[PDB]
């Protein structure tokens, strides 16, 4: 469908992101048979929402649970809600959610990281209390996005195995809410912003107003109307603009009005006037070459598996700001929209990424990745859908300068191309206004990768000197430089190293500057930087990883992934100061001149 | 060469192990060419001996060095040693040494864990200073024990590669001593103990008098002669037994007197009256069921690498005693003989092991492990040769109950059985008195493993739950039991678990009791224990490792190896208390009731 972001004015929100909900596991999978949504959840403990369910109770068995869990909550419809359009929305429900308003199934969703909502007007009475039961599923398979394989052992007990390097946290990770609109309501806006050598431009609009004529006005930061439009559908605005720019992100405001004969609806959409374009080996923003700095991030913290939190967001952005990061990539799933609102407001450049990681069977059972058994026509449709829902969500955020379709598919087999070519094309139809990318795994190098020509920007995840040439900066450096030059000459695209990093145990110090030591982390990033500055095609550097985060258990992960610049409690490792010096020492948004 | 532990009676030694020798790297491999041994090493620096050269200087470039290093030292010969036999002895020089005394090449050795000695009387003048120069080589190859491959880079320098987990520390690891003897002397002995039902029984001497007759009296701990023979070549002695027992380890003393016309050489040996053999599923200590507790250990410590150190030895034994260890294995190389005197004297049980580890290519470039390319006849000789020298050294140490011919060879390839059958043969003949073993890796399991039948005791290194069934105690327990039971069937041989362990970060704590957490170590060690007990065949437990220790760099090793019950600075992890409680809550040398 269509997704607008709930704002208040004529339209109003009840939070119900009030956190305390009833919660129980459904170990027997009785829940649907017995219609638990029909009465109060039995044997139910208190849980916080928004939040992962896994870590809230410090219990291994709830953490490692695979299958169905139930959230239940009673809530009060505002009396004043009367005959307005009432909508129940979930910003996210991890992997799968099915929702009941009082023994009435109102919605269903597969996707752990984007919103789903249903008009509930007919199913609720204003001034009365309703029971809300969500059945949440955390299972992955070959058609889920990201993919996985549940293994049931001989006892019929499920266990989730998956192919990506973060932990499969689940639950209601983001805001759930009740919200209002008039029976005439704006429900889709699409803004495209053009700029022409930065003295003037046009901002096209496209508007869907469920039964309403629309009018448009564009306002300053200091709230004065600078352009108007009728053409309630397709209306183009000309301006002497304050451009939304990486440093500051100046935001205009577009007010969308849906008028019925008796009814009004008012939707304000923040707009940054900026162009994004690749020209040759450059990534241009408002027609200037940009240089990315900053991180691949995760949504991860102690006690919240991936649950959204405002303090964590305020804090992490103070860190990213302090360190001189100008960008990030929503590694491995769409992030909370609050994050993109922040980025828009603060002029943070973002690479927006679907949840399509784990397409790889060689990261470290089926023998063909592209297979009817394993990655197939159904998967591709699920993949396209994931792309659709992400673009439908994030299309108007000026902070998003690029779409990332997938992280680290195995592109060696013939068929990778078969599978990805249509997604690349589809994606571009969905959004013509942004470069497109597919993040690239180390072993699909310049000579073996089959897919990268189909996208606009080259985003490489590189670990030379870590997973390969381990401990050896000297030969690490040679392989890295040779690889990046090969890519440059092969594709003549802008290259962003979207991942480079080494596990570092905070407090592990070594005179020998060897693996897993603060000093090795320092020397290794430093060597990588030396190379980047020698390669003109390199247009960006995003360190892996903002902070330590949880993964599945194994021999390769010491209590988790330790490639953070900060620890999970947001303590700086000495590499944090190193990056601070490089990033705050550069000219903003500008690439070093390959010397101090 | 004939091998006797120098001791002080009518015989004298001056340790040159007084530590400060002059040291140099020969990066240019000029050393031999220019007879560096003829003049003071230039570009020299002070180094301590006994100790690894690698970590003494906090320099990576020295730590990772492969090739020849030069040790030089001047020493005033004592005036009272003038027409006496003078012997220069190195208890160990890691990998290879070439020794000169003032431009006089005196000795050469391959094998980093056993002594080598030569008479220097002709090349040295008593009351004068002579210059000692040593060429130490750390390079390993296929002919070497343990094996390795050395690669010369595209730039021209050497880098070592090897297949055993611990770090390749090299240098002069054990003491060097000048050594005195009469012109007629003892250079060999051998003793055997027979004890039938702990009634009085006999000790057969066999000796080598280098031109003398011997009187050979046995003394009690009170120097009270309780038996005598004059047959300097073969005897027997019989009295009410007084057993060398694992509890306290009582010893007798055998004066070996060797007579010439002008000179008498009294050599003293220590003797522990005890019996070791297998009956079916049981390892019997003096005809009585023993159950092993204690560790796989290494020679590794903070700044000395594998260099011997008395304080470290005193301290480690305090800890093993405290924790209830009765046994350990000289992991993957033979230890400093001081360790074996301690075990003899305190009655500790020792599974003695050669340096033959890393025969395997699957632990984590040649096609066939046993082949001209990889392991060949030549390699089988050195293996033999290494086994010769060990038994030559430790044959008389009562604490040694059993030989471990090697650690973790891959027996799946073709020829594995052909390789080990003859070496098994040669060893049984070399010491008929002690049982013999080969320590077995996880992936050569009961059904897959060849070559388990040629050995008397089954020594298993098992990791279920940690490398496989990663983090899963429940399945790991079943696999382990079925595995161990499957082992009682194929053979009804005594089973000792020589390694069972999990990497654990001191200070990593988890409510989820997951991998690399102090808790997990406890839970996992606990789990092996419940299984261990149920198997009648299980004669012992030896935890991997005693303490954290260095390894070559890689993504699987964080500090180095972290499976230590103690950290490298000897601080206990919570699992030290788990073991303490079991190993002292037992009856000594006995098995638990397969229940409390
Ligand atoms: O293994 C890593 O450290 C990271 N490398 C990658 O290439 C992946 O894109 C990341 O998910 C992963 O966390
Ligand atoms: O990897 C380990 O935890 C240990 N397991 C083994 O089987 C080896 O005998 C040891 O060297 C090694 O350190």
């Amino acid at each position: 469908s269509h997704m607008l972001r709930p704002v208040e004015t004529p339209t109003r929100e009840i939070k119900k992101l009030d956190g305390l909900w009833a919660f129980s596991l459904d170990r027997e999978n009785c829940g649907i048979d017995q219609r638990w949504w029909e009465s109060a959840l039995q044997e139910s403990r208190a849980i916080a929402v928004p939040g992962s369910f896994n870590d809230q109770f410090a219990d291994a068995d709830i953490r490692n649970y695979a299958g169905n869990v139930w959230y239940q909550r009673e809530v009060f419809i505002p009396k004043g809600w009367a005959g307005q359009r009432i909508v129940l929305r979930f910003d996210a429900v991890t992997h799968y959610g099915k929702v009941w308003v009082n023994n009435q199934e109102v919605m269903e969703h597969q996707g752990g990281y984007t919103p789903f909502e249903a008009d509930v007007t007919p199913y609720v009475i204003a001034g009365k209390s309703v029971r809300i039961t969500v059945c949440v599923n955390n299972e992955l398979n070959w058609q889920t996005i990201p993919p996985g394989m549940v293994i049931t052992d001989e006892n019929g007990k499920k266990k989730q195995s998956y192919f990506h390097d973060f932990f499969n946290y689940a639950g209601i990770h983001r805001s759930v809410m009740l919200y209002t609109t008039p029976n005439t309501w704006v429900d889709d806006i699409t803004v495209v912003t053009h700029v022409a050598q930065d003295c003037n431009h046009a901002s096209v609009d496209w508007q869907v107003v469920a039964n309403g004529d629309v009018s448009v006005e564009l306002r300053d930061a200091d709230q004065q109307v600078v352009a108007t439009g009728q053409g309630t559908s397709g209306t183009l605005q000309v301006v002497n603009p304050h451009l939304w720019q990486p440093g500051e992100g100046y935001l205009y405001e577009l007010c969308v009005t849906a008028k019925s004969q008796t009814e009004c609806d008012i939707y304000p959409l923040r707009v940054g006037i900026r162009s994004v374009a690749v020209k040759g080996e450059q990534f241009l923003i408002n027609h200037k070459p940009f240089y990315f700095t900053g991180f691949g991030r995760h949504e991860d913290a102690d006690l919240r598996g991936k649950g959204f939190d405002n303090v964590l967001m305020v804090h992490d952005h103070a860190l990213m700001d302090w360190i001189g990061a100008n960008s990030y990539r929503t590694s491995h799933y769409p992030y909370a929209e609050e994050m993109l609102d922040w980025a828009d407001e603060h002029g943070i450049v973002v690479i927006d990424e679907t949840a399509a990681v784990g397409f790889n069977l060689s990261l470290g059972k089926p023998k063909e990745l592209y297979s009817e058994e394993a990655v197939n026509g159904e998967t591709q449709q699920a993949h396209l859908q994931a792309i659709k829902e992400l673009i439908a969500r994030d299309k108007n955020h000026p902070s998003v300068v690029m779409w990332s379709i997938a992280n680290e598919p195995d592109t060696r087999p013939q068929g990778a191309r078969e599978y990805f070519a249509p997604l690349a094309e589809a994606t571009r139809k969905l959004d013509p206004t942004r470069p497109i990318t597919c993040v690239n795994v180390m072993f699909c190098d310049a000579h073996t990768d089959t897919i990268s020509d189909l996208f606009d920007v080259l985003c490489l995840n590189r670990y030379y000197g870590w997973y390969v040439q381990s401990g050896d900066l000297e030969t690490a450096e040679k392989v890295l430089e040779k690889e990046l030059l090969a890519w440059q000459e092969k594709l003549h695209q802008p290259i962003i190293i979207t991942e480079y990093g080494v596990d570092t145990l905070a407090g592990l110090h070594s005179m020998y500057t060897d693996m897993w030591s603060e000093e090795y982390q320092c020397a290794w990033l430093d060597m990588y930087h030396r190379v980047f500055d020698r390669v003109s095609a390199v247009v960006g550097e995003q360190v892996w990883n903002f902070a330590d985060f949880a993964t599945s258990q194994g021999i390769l992960r010491v209590g988790g992934n330790k490639k953070g610049i900060f620890t999970r409690d947001r303590k700086p490792k000495s590499a944090a100061f190193l990056l601070q010096k490089r990033w705050t020492g550069m000219n903003f948004g500008e690439k070093p001149q390959q010397g101090g």
